[PDB]
């Protein structure tokens, strides 16, 4: 039992490092304390930030779309490193990714957030929570719930080795709509759940019931995703450019 | 064997189970006995259509609205039972009163649908303390938007029931649900987290002892909390539609208060 589980944890960690350029460890060192990020706290600061790194709200949402598309490819590469994933039915792999990416994106974005803002462009920039909140509707309320979630998620003080297994657990969710063969997805998630539990007990022996607390955060996470999707529909309100997004 | 710290967790499990039985008059054990025909004395009358619905009241609105009103007022009575159970959870009544109200406000419906699953199979749901059984098909046939009210609960129930939890398991699970430190507007999160920590420990051990062959049942149970939240979020929205389309339909103030700015 045990050998399999520590091999799985190390493997996922190594893959996670390969696939995700800006890890939580690198990000936390930026948000605490040789180069600080360029801080975007203003309309004017945003203007200069573009010179360094139609209107303001729309241009930021577009940058945000670009970043999303990058992140989905990172996540897809990672998913394919999870033992068993590529041997699943192809439709099912596509379904797991389709419904998993948003959960994964905002989980991992918490690594780049504190209560005051979020790192951008590989940690070269920092956009303040208040600046994003000041954007005119409906853009002003776009990131706020992700910040609220992140504050609660970051209080678990998970590190990259923990998160690598948790993200894999998220990917292997057997309740996604339209799955054809749920059994092996649950079988793999069971194994990943065992590996996460062990990892959190070995890595954080003093955090009582960290495993249970982490799993419970999915409830808030799925809430934020459903709100996000609804807002995206509301926002839908160069052809080749429209196609990519 | 058991050590002193795990012994205390067993005592807590037993206390919660005991309070659960005293608080909730129709248990999963009784519901399953009714449903699976351990019965000559316990057989329900089955409501599957208009004429059988009529006959059921022997043992004035329209059909869809009358059922919904009955469903409403049973909800209220269930909130009462959950509130009396909550008081039994050690530490709960010692919390800030405002936090007691917040925890109930956000937790009571997640508990309602957890326990409703006990009274459901794929074909319908037990009603009136298990004396009746209303079919899923009949409910789904009610006019819009009432016909889609209960379907999400059935879909959740069938998956939840595959975990094969018993009342002793459920008693600790519903306590964990109530003592969530991540509910919005809580004043003092720490004391709540400390209670849940202990409850989570007691649930883990309970599932290990009661279901030793069921791998990661604890994790799989905790994952179902997300389904519950999604039910409650959706259910609320459907209520707002119903209110607006039926200006003559009354919502009980307890329920209206619970959903207010949720
Ligand atoms: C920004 C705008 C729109 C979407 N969307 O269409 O879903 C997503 C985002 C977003 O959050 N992208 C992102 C991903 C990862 C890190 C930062 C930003
Ligand atoms: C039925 C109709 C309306 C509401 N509501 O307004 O919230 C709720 C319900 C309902 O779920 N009733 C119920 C819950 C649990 C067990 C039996 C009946």
């Amino acid at each position: 039992e045990s050998a399999d589980l520590r091999a799985l944890a190390k493997h996922l960690y190594d893959s996670y490092i390969k696939s995700f350029p800006l890890t939580k460890a690198k990000a936390r060192a930026i948000l605490t304390g040789d180069k600080s990020p360029f801080v975007i706290y203003d309309m004017n600061s945003l203007m200069m930030g573009e010179d360094k790194i139609k209107e303001v709200a729309i241009r930021i949402f577009q940058g945000c779309q670009f970043r999303s598309v990058e992140a989905v490819q990172e996540i897809t590469e990672y998913a394919k490193s999870i033992p068993g994933f590529v041997n699943l039915d192809l439709n099912d792999q596509v379904t797991l990714l389709k419904y998993g990416v948003h959960e994964i994106i905002y989980t991992m974005l918490a690594s780049l957030m504190n209560k005051d803002g979020v790192l951008i462009s590989e940690g070269q920039g920092f956009m303040t929570r208040e600046f994003l909140k000041s954007l005119r509707k409906p853009f002003g309320d776009f990131m706020e719930p992700k910040f609220e979630f992140a504050v609660k998620f970051n209080a678990l003080e998970l590190d990259d080795s923990d998160l690598a297994i948790f993200i894999a657990v998220i990917i292997l969710s057997g309740d996604r709509p339209g799955l054809l063969n749920v059994k092996p997805i649950e079988d793999i998630q069971d194994n990943l759940l065992q590996a996460l539990e062990l990892q959190l007990k070995l890595n954080h022996p003093e955090s009582s019931q960290l495993f249970a607390k982490l799993l419970q955060k999915m409830t808030d996470l799925r809430q934020i995703v459903t709100e996000h999707v609804q807002l995206l529909q509301v926002i839908k309100k160069h052809p080749l450019l429209q196609e990519i997004y």
